Formats: C-alpha cells, structure tokens, sequence
C-alpha cells in the first residue's frame, strides 16, 4: 500500500542527558505507554521494504504535560513550557489570527455538539472560549484546540499519535488528541515543514525517540499520515467558515473538505513523501 509519510528529527538527547532531574517512575510509565500504543495498533504499526521503533519520552509535569512534551520534542528538554504558555496565550487573546482560530474553533466544536444534540447559547459560547483562553494564562490540562495554537505559535506543524477511543474489557469514551495539527492561519512560506511528533496515553503527552538512538547518534525518523486502517489522520480545525458565515444544509455541504482538499492542505504545509507499506 503506498501510504503518505513524514520524516521528522529526533530528539537530541545530548541536551537532555545534561539536565534530567529525578523522574524516577520514568521507564516504567514509558514502557506502559509504549505497550498501550503498539497493542492499540497507533505507534510502530506498519512494516516497510526499506526498520525503525519509536519510543514515548515521558516527561514531568502538570495535567497532560502538552507543554513540557512539546518542549521535549523541539529542543531536548522540557523546562521552555513557561515561555510557550504566554505565547500561546498572547496568541488566542490578542494574536492577529485570533478571528479566525475562534470561527475554527467553534465550527468543529458545534459539529460534535451536533452528534450528541447539544445546542450551547451564545453566551455559553463566550463562556467556552473565555475558557480556553483562561486554560492558557498564567495547572489545569489543556485541550485539543490549545495543540492547534500551540502549532501556530511553533508556526510547525503537529502530528501527535494517540488511539481513538478509551476501552474496558469496548469503547466509552473519546480520545480527541490524535492527528495532524497545520498552522493555517500562518501562510505556509513563514513555516516550518518538518513537523512535532508527540504521543499521548494515559491523559499524558510524551516526545518520541526511536530505539537506534540508545545504540548511536539518528536525527530523522518516520511518522505516518493515516492510521493504521490506511485512513487519512484527522486534520484538527482545518474548516473555516468565511466571517460572514451567520452561525444560526447546502451551506454546511460547500465548507467541508474533501480528501483531494485535505491533501492539497498537507502537501501546503508538510513534505509529504509515500511509501509502500503494511499494517500489523
């Protein structure tokens, strides 16, 4: 199956090595959240001619570590969460895209409202958005949208591996993280193209390393653009309804995006490369 990839530089833990304060649940936790996404079949599913294993980095923290994940992710250590919080903040409150990131906001959260019925008031609208906004200044976990400016403020996109659902014995509850995060509302030309790969399990985000790095020095390694079902990964927040688009369904047809639109959008902001691969 030639599938769309991504290449993506690993961690370097040459910076990480010189500040790691005791996590010493570390490996454990990794090793749990390395299992969960294997067995799940999000992380190290597919089999290529051309081998490679990723590794969840876990990392400390409040709430679901998005932050310090993040910073693990680019620079090889997590303590650069304070600066990223602000930016993100600054960005939602008084960011020029922030228009234009709230129409992308509530669009996609009132088609999900839309499965379960829940119609929200205006002023609950405001009060959600104020939310968001309040989740991001300076404890509490941040959301889904919260990745989707974090990829804004990085200006780089933001593919994070995560399975769908939360099971016992049997899904009951969603897992929204999962999938590709494009920084839409910063022109393609100021971006960079090579993108942050995270993992999360257990209502925690992690940076990812591949399993060559314990042996010698890797800088690139893969990442999937669909799941292992060869279906495309949810692109988070990629419809934006025009501003004179009134909020109160040929209208709700001509905004949502067909796949040739999808790829165009990736092929935009990411070096899409294919390969044949299969699942596990």
């Amino acid at each position: 199956m030639e599938m769309p990839i991504c290449a993506f530089q690993l961690p370097d833990l040459t910076v990480y090595n010189e500040d790691f304060r005791s996590f010493i649940e570390r490996d454990l936790i990794e090793q749990s959240m390395l299992v969960a996404l294997e067995q799940a079949g999000r992380l190290n599913w597919w089999v290529s001619v051309d081998s490679q294993r990723l590794l969840p980095l876990a990392t400390t923290g409040d709430g679901n570590c998005l932050l310090h994940a993040a910073s693990l992710g680019m620079w090889g250590f997590h303590d650069r969460d304070l600066m990223l919080r602000k930016a993100l903040y600054a960005l939602m409150e008084k960011g020029v895209e922030k228009e234009a990131l709230k129409r992308r906001w509530r669009w996609q959260q009132t088609q999900q409202n839309k499965e379960s019925g829940l119609v929200y008031t205006e002023d609950e609208w405001q009060k959600e958005w104020n939310e968001l906004i309040k989740l991001a200044s300076s404890y509490e976990s941040l959301e889904e949208f919260h990745v989707f400016v974090l990829a804004h403020v990085l200006r780089r996109p933001i593919v994070v591996v995560a399975d769908t659902m939360l099971r016992d014995s049997e899904a009951f509850a969603p897992i929204p993280f999962g999938g590709i995060y494009l920084p839409l509302e910063v022109p393609a030309s100021q971006c960079h193209r090579s993108p942050l790969v995270l993992a999360y399990d257990q209502a925690h985000f992690s940076a990812l390393v591949s399993m060559e790095q314990k042996e010698n020095t890797k800088e690139q390694a893969v990442i999937p653009l669909t799941d292992s079902e060869y279906k495309l990964l949810p692109l988070h927040f990629a419809v934006d309804p025009g501003k004179g688009w009134e909020w109160g369904n040929v209208r709700l047809a001509s905004v949502i995006l067909s796949l040739e639109v999808k790829l165009h959008l990736l092929h935009s902001y990411m070096n899409v490369k294919w390969i044949p691969l299969s699942s596990k």
